[PDB]
């Protein structure tokens, strides 16, 4: 089955765009990345940086995840990200999202060897 590292990349990386180009970014991305397949994943962040820059956060500022785990890390730098949140009218299978662009630090949980992001915790 899909590794947690692969799933991170599928759910959160978007190195192909510098930012969200239209209000439909999230509708399109949530669907194309298979996040609406079974249910409407309620919230999702996409990171518009290279994979290596994102994987490098696993060696930046250690910080405790929302859930208390100590394998979280805050990027030293701000990063371009897109926040996706379901709209009030979102209804499976017709999942719909509000697209919000921003530049903020990211916090991810890392695991393995190589030690890579495996969960997106927050943007700050």
């Amino acid at each position: 089955k899909e590794t947690a590292a692969a799933k991170f990349e599928r759910q959160h990386m978007d190195s192909s765009t510098s930012a969200a180009s239209s209000s439909n970014y999230c509708n399109q991305m949530m669907k194309s990345r298979n996040l609406t397949k079974d249910r409407c994943k309620p919230v999702n962040t996409f990171v518009h940086e290279s994979l290596a820059d994102v994987q490098a956060v696993c060696s930046q500022k250690n910080v405790a995840c929302k859930n208390g785990q100590t394998n979280c890390y805050q990027s030293y730098s701000t990063m371009s990200i897109t926040d996706c949140r379901e709209t009030g009218s979102s209804k499976y299978p017709n999942c719909a999202y509000k697209t919000t662009q921003a530049n903020k630090h990211i916090i991810v949980a890392c695991e393995g060897n190589p030690y890579v992001p495996v969960h997106f915790d927050a943007s700050v």
